RNA sequence: GGAAAUUAGGUGCGCUUGGCGCUAUAGUUCCUUGAAAAAGUUGCUAUAGUAAGGGCGACCCGAGGCGUUGGGGAUCGCCUAGCCCGUUUUUACGGGCUCUCCCCAU
DNA sequence: TTTGGAAAGCCAAGCGCACCTAATTTCC
DNA sequence: TTTCCAAA
C-alpha cells in the first residue's frame, strides 16, 4: 500500500499517475483539465459603469442647483425649456458670452455644455503620448493666438475647421482641465459685465465646486489593505522603503555583507572600515565600489566579491560602473527637512522620517496626508490612528513633504527592523542579527502536517488560483482512494512565470503527511528536459500526453538519472524502469488496456489487477456559473425582416472595416438614397487593388449634384441578418447575444428539442419557453407545453451520451489533421463533453474526453438516445436519472 | 529548497481620470429615391442611452475567482469568511462549531 | 444537416499593491 | 474563444 505519485501541472491541466515502484506496475493514471486575463473585461466594465454614472451625477447635481439658484422653477420646467428649439450652436454661444449678455436659455445650455467634458489633469508623480502633445499644443495655441477661451480656439482655429470633437481615435481636441476652468471663470466674469443676473459669484462658486469634484486615486485604508505583512510578525504591515528604518537596515545589511579577496583568501570589512562606508553613504548621493575603495584606501591586491573584473582588471571602470548604495528617499526628505526651521533644542529624528514615509506610502490624497500628519487621521472604522512621531506637524512641513512621492515596502515590519538593526550595527550578518533579535530568519512554518491538503490561500491571480485549487482536488481525491503517498514527483510547464512551481512545491512539502519511509525529499521537482529525453529514448513518442508525462515523472528519481549518465559515459568508452514498461505505458494510455496487457507474455497483470482495469477517461472541470457578459456591446438598428424571419440589422461601419465582394460591392443600407456615396466608395475600392487600408488612407468625398466635392464619407450603415436580438434603451437599439448559459433539452414523441438560455434570460421573471426550429425566426420557434417532457440542462463541459439512429453515423473530426488517409472516425454512439448549440440549426458541438476529436453541427432531433452524465475528479462518470428545470435568479 | 537585500525585468489584481465608438432624437448640411404620401443617405454640433437588470448624493452592486460534499456543483456563501475553546510555539501552534439549493452515490 | 469561418468595443495617462524571473551578496 | 450565419 505504498506508491509514488507523479503530477504534471500546467495552467490548463493536471496529469497524474499512481505508480508502485516495488511491484513495478502502473496502478492508475489520468488527466484533469480546466481550459486578455480572466478579470480584465469585468474590471473595464466596472470602470465604464462608474465613469458614466459619475458624469451623469455631475450634470444632475448642476440641474438641481439651477432650480435652487433660480434659473428655472423646477426640473420639469428646465427640461422642457432646453428641449425647445436650439437656434445657435452652443460653441458659438460660449464665444458670444464673452462679448454679449446671454439669455437664460443660452446660459443654461452653456453651463451644461461646459460640464460634459472636463479636460485632462495629470496625476503624474515620477516619450510624450498623443494626449500630452495635444494638451500642450492647445495650451500653446491659446497663449500665442490670444484665444480668450477654449471655445474661442475651437470656433476660430484652423486646427478645428472640420471638427471640434475628436475623430478616428485621435486626441486633437483634448485640452487641460485648467484651461476649461479659465473658461468657466471668464464667462462668469464677462456675463457679470453684461448684466447677467444668473452669473453671481455665489453661483460661480457652487458651479466650480460641482464641476471640479472627483475622487482621489486612493482613499483612507485602501493602500494599507493591499500592503502585505511582515515575514516575522504577521499581524504587522510591511515597512515603507522610504522609512529611515528600512533604508538604514538596507545600508547596514549591504556594508556588512561586503567581501574582499586577495591571493591569500577572503575577508569582510572591520568595524572601522564599515563605519567609514556607512558615514559616506549618509552624506554622498550615490556610492560605488570605487568610492568604497577610495574612502578605505583599499589596496589594489583586493577585489570585491561579486564584481566581474574580466581579463584586464581595469579596476576603476568595473568598480565605478557599480552603484552599491543610493539613499534617494533619505536625501530627498533630508533636504525638505532642512528648509524647515526648528527650535534651538530639537532635531529631525528617525520617527519623523518614518512618519513622512508612512504618510506618503500609505496615502495618496491631500486630505489623508494632512490628517495623518496632523495626528488626527481616522481609519475607515472611525478609529484614531496617531502618526509614528505622535506629532502634529506644521502646515509648512505638510505642504513641503507633499511635493515628494514615495512608494513600495520591504518584507519586514518597522517593529522587526527596530529589533534587528542594533545587531547589524554590531557587524552581524543579516541571518545572525535576526537570530540575536529573537526571530527565526527563515520564518519556518511551525504548523502540523495533514492527511489531505488544506484549503489554499485565495490569491488574486485567477489562473494561478484555478491551477493550484484543481491540482489540490486531484491530490486529495487520490489520497482518499489510495491513502498517503510515499513521495510526489512534480513537473510544471512555465505558464505562470514560476509562481505555480514555487507555491505548489512549498505548500505540499509543508502541509502534507507522507506515508512513513526513508526517502529524504518528499517533493521531487523533475526537469522537462530529462522527461523529454526519456520519452524519446524509450520511443513513447492530445490531453493523454499529460498522463504519459506523469508516469515518466513518477519513475524519474535521481538514482535512475545516474543510470542514464552511466550509460552515456559507457557508450562514450538503454535503462528501463522494468521489463515491458514501454508496452505497459502504451497499454494504459490506450482505449483497449486489458487486451494490450493480456497480449504481453506470462500474465503480466494478475487476475485482480485486470478486473480493476479501466480505460483512461479525461475529467473536465464543470463550468456552471450563471454570470457572464449579458449581450454584445454595440447597439444596432433594426431595418427589416428576412423571408426566413431573421432581423435585418444595420450599424455604421468605417470604410476600412466594410466587407467588399470581388466587384467592390457592399451591403450598404440606403444605397438607393445615396448612389453618389455608394459609387464613390466602390469606385475608390476598385481604384486600389482591393487594398482597403491603402484605399481608405485618404479622404473620400461624396460628389455634389453639380459634381464638385461635397462632404467627407467616413462610414455608412451596413446591413446583416440575425435571428435573435434584444432591445436596449427603451427599444432605441438592439444587441446580439453573448455566451449561452445553458441548453434545456426536451423530448416529445421520441424526438429531441433544444432551448438555449441566455444571460439576458436571468433578469426575466419567466424562463424562455420556445425550442429551436432550424432556419426560422423566433416567432416560428415552438412554444413548450405539456406534450414536451423536460430531460435536463446542459452547461459547457457537461458530459453527454448520444446514439445516432441507424441510418447514419456521427463523424468525429481529428483536432490535429495528419498524413493519414483518414482524419475522421464515424461512430454509431459516443460519450462526449458538450460544447454548445447552433441556434440557427438546432445542431450541437462536442469533444471526446481527451479533446483529440470533435464533432460540430450534429442535429439532435432524430437521435435514438440522448442522455446526461457527470464526471468526478478522477474520471469516473455517473448517469443523471432525473432533473428539474431550474429557475434563474442572480442576486443582481 | 529556504530568509533578506540590490539591479534589471515580467505577470496579475485593484483604483482615479481623460477621449472615442456605437445607438436614439433635434437642428444644420450633402442630397437621393418616390407620381404622390413618404422613406432614407453624407458631414458637423447638441441632448440622451451605453451591460441586461437590481439594491440605499465626490451614492452602491451587476461580465472574475474560490469554498462546500459521503462524491460533486451552485443562482447559496465568501474574496483574504465568520465564531468560540485549549496552549507560554499567545503577531504563534492546536482543536472545536456553523446558511440555502441542485445532481450523483449508499 | 454538417462545414468553414467572420465578428466580437477601443486607446491615453496615470496612481497603487501582490506574486514571479535573471544576475549579484550574506546566510541555514 | 464563442454565437450563429451562409455555403456545401
Ligand atoms: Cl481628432
Amino acid at each position: 500500500m505504498a506508491y509514488t505519485m507523479g503530477i504534471d501541472v500546467g495552467i490548463a491541466s493536471c496529469g497524474w499517475a499512481i505508480v508502485d515502484l516495488e511491484r513495478q506496475r502502473i496502478i492508475d493514471i489520468g488527466v484533469r483539465t480546466f481550459e486578455e486575463a480572466l478579470a480584465v473585461p469585468r474590471r473595464e466594465a466596472r470602470s465604464s459603469r462608474r465613469r458614466l454614472r459619475r458624469k451623469k451625477h455631475r450634470i444632475e447635481r448642476l440641474k438641481h442647483m439651477f432650480v435652487r439658484n433660480g434659473l428655472a422653477v423646477d426640473i420639469q420646467h428646465l427640461e422642457q425649456t432646453l428641449r425647445s428649439q436650439n437656434e445657435i450652436d452652443v460653441w458659438q454661444l460660449r464665444v458670444d458670452g464673452l462679448d454679449r449678455m446671454l439669455t437664460q436659455k443660452e446660459w443654461l445650455r452653456v453651463l451644461i455644455h461646459l460640464a460634459q467634458r472636463r479636460g485632462f489633469q495629470s496625476n503624474r508623480k515620477t516619450e510624450d503620448g498623443q494626449v500630452l502633445v495635444n494638451v500642450t499644443e492647445n495650451d500653446r495655441l491659446m497663449e500665442e493666438k490670444d484665444y480668450r477661451t477654449v471655445a474661442e480656439m475651437m470656433v476660430k482655429d484652423e486646427k478645428f475647421s472640420d471638427h471640434k470633437r475628436n475623430k478616428n481615435g485621435n486626441y486633437h481636441g483634448v485640452v487641460s482641465r485648467s484651461s476649461l476652468l479659465v473658461e468657466i471663470h471668464t464667462l462668469f466674469e464677462t456675463q457679470r459685465q453684461h448684466h447677467n443676473s444668473l452669473a453671481s459669484k455665489d453661483f460661480e462658486l457652487e458651479y466650480v465646486n460641482i464641476w471640479s469634484a472627483q475622487r482621489p486615486v486612493a482613499t483612507k485604508d485602501q493602500i494599507e489593505k493591499m500592503i502585505g505583512t511582515c515575514t516575522f510578525l504577521p499581524k504587522e504591515k510591511r515597512a515603507p522603503k522610504a522609512s529611515w528604518h528600512f533604508q538604514y537596515f538596507m545600508l547596514l545589511q549591504t556594508i556588512n555583507h561586503i567581501r574582499i579577496t586577495n591571493v591569500q583568501g577572503t575577508r569582510s570589512l572591520n568595524k572601522e572600515e564599515i563605519e567609514q562606508v556607512v558615514n559616506m553613504a549618509l552624506t554622498k548621493s550615490k556610492v560605488s565600489y570605487h568610492d568604497t575603495r577610495k574612502i578605505l584606501d583599499l589596496s589594489e591586491e583586493y577585489q570585491f566579491v561579486g564584481l566581474d573584473y574580466g581579463k584586464e582588471d581595469e579596476k576603476k571602470k568595473v568598480e565605478s560602473k557599480e552603484t552599491i548604495i543610493k539613499l534617494d528617499d533619505y536625501h530627498k526628505l533630508n533636504k525638505i527637512f532642512n528648509e524647515v526651521e526648528l527650535a534651538k533644542g530639537e532635531t529631525w529624528e528617525a520617527d519623523d522620517y518614518d512618519t513622512v514615509a508612512y504618510a506618503l506610502t500609505f496615502f495618496k490624497d491631500d486630505e489623508d496626508i494632512r490628517d495623518y500628519l496632523q495626528n488626527k487621521y481616522k481609519d475607515s472604522k472611525n478609529r484614531l490612528v496617531k502618526n509614528l512621531a505622535n506629532k502634529e506637524y506644521t502646515n509648512e512641513l505638510i505642504g513641503k513633504v507633499s511635493t515628494l512621492s514615495f512608494r513600495k515596502v520591504g518584507h519586514l515590519s518597522l517593529k522587526a527592523l527596530r529589533k534587528i538593526i542594533p545587531f547589524l550595527e554590531q557587524g552581524m550578518t543579516y541571518d545572525k542579527a535576526c537570530q540575536a533579535a529573537g526571530f527565526d530568519f527563515q520564518g519556518i512554518s511551525k504548523k502540523k502536517r495533514s492527511v489531505v491538503l488544506p484549503v489554499i490561500d485565495q490569491i488574486s491571480n485567477p489562473v494561478v488560483n484555478r491551477a493550484l485549487t484543481q491540482t489540490r482536488k486531484v491530490i486529495n481525491a487520490l489520497i482518499k482512494k489510495y491513502g498517503s503517498p510515499e513521495t510526489i514527483h512534480i513537473e510544471t510547464g512555465g505558464g505562470s512565470g514560476g509562481y505555480i512551481t514555487k507555491y505548489l512545491s512549498h505548500f505540499i512539502s509543508t502541509n502534507l503527511e507522507f506515508s512513513p519511509s526513508d526517502k529524504k525529499k518528499k517533493v521531487v521537482n523533475t526537469s522537462g528536459r530529462i522527461t523529454s529525453h526519456l520519452r524519446s529514448r524509450w520511443g513513447l513518442e492530445n490531453d493523454l500526453h499529460h498522463a504519459m508525462d506523469a508516469i515518466v515523472i513518477a519513475v524519474t528519481s535521481d538514482s535512475f538519472i545516474q543510470q542514464v549518465t552511466n550509460y552515456y559515459k559507457r557508450k562514450e568508452r538503454f535503462p528501463l524502469p522494468w521489463k515491458f514498461f514501454r508496452e505497459e505505458v502504451i497499454a494504459r494510455l490506450s482505449p483497449n488496456p486489458k487486451e494490450q496487457i493480456e497480449a504481453l507474455p506470462n500474465h503480466f497483470y494478475s487476475e485482480d489487477e485486470l478486473a480493476d482495469l479501466q480505460p483512461i477517461f479525461v475529467s473536465r472541470m464543470p463550468k456552471r456559473s450563471i454570470t457572464g457578459e449579458a449581450h454584445q456591446a454595440q447597439f444596432r438598428r433594426v431595418v427589416g425582416k428576412t423571408k426566413e424571419g431573421k432581423n435585418i440589422t444595420a450599424k455604421k461601419t468605417a470604410l476600412v472595416d466594410i466587407s467588399y465582394d470581388k466587384n467592390g460591392d457592399f451591403n450598404m443600407y440606403g444605397r438607393e438614397t445615396d448612389p453618389a456615396t455608394y459609387e464613390a466608395i466602390k469606385e475608390r475600392y476598385l481604384e486600389f487593388g482591393g487594398n482597403v487600408k491603402k484605399a481608405f488612407s485618404t479622404d473620400l468625398h461624396k460628389p455634389k449634384k453639380d459634381g464638385t466635392k461635397g462632404p467627407l464619407i467616413k462610414s455608412v450603415r451596413i446591413m446583416e441578418n440575425k435571428t435573435l436580438v434584444h432591445p436596449v434603451n427603451k427599444g432605441k437599439g438592439v444587441v446580439y447575444n453573448s455566451s449561452i448559459v445553458r441548453t434545456d433539452v426536451f423530448q416529445r414523441k421520441e424526438k429531441y428539442y433544444l432551448l438555449p438560455v441566455y444571460v439576458t434570460d436571468v433578469t426575466k421573471g419567466k424562463l424562455p419557453n420556445k425550442v429551436i426550429v432550424a432556419k426560422k425566426g423566433y416567432h416560428d420557434w415552438i412554444e413548450v407545453d405539456d406534450s414536451f417532457t423536460f430531460l435536463f440542462s446542459l452547461y459547457p463541459n457537461d458530459l453527454i451520451f448520444i446514439r445516432q439512429n441507424p441510418k447514419k453515423k456521427i463523424s468525429l473530426k481529428k483536432r490535429i489533421e495528419s498524413h493519414s488517409i483518414s482524419d475522421s472516425k464515424e461512430v454509431q454512439e459516443i460519450h462526449a463533453y458538450y460544447k454548445g448549440v447552433d441556434s440557427s440549426t438546432a445542431a450541437i458541438e462536442f469533444i471526446i474526453h481527451d479533446g483529440s476529436y470533435y464533432a460540430k453541427g450534429v442535429g439532435v432531433q432524430n437521435l435514438d438516445c440522448f442522455e446526461k452524465y457527470q464526471v468526478d475528479i478522477l474520471g469516473n462518470y455517473f448517469k443523471v436519472k432525473g432533473e428539474k428545470r431550474l429557475e434563474l435568479e442572480t442576486s443582481d
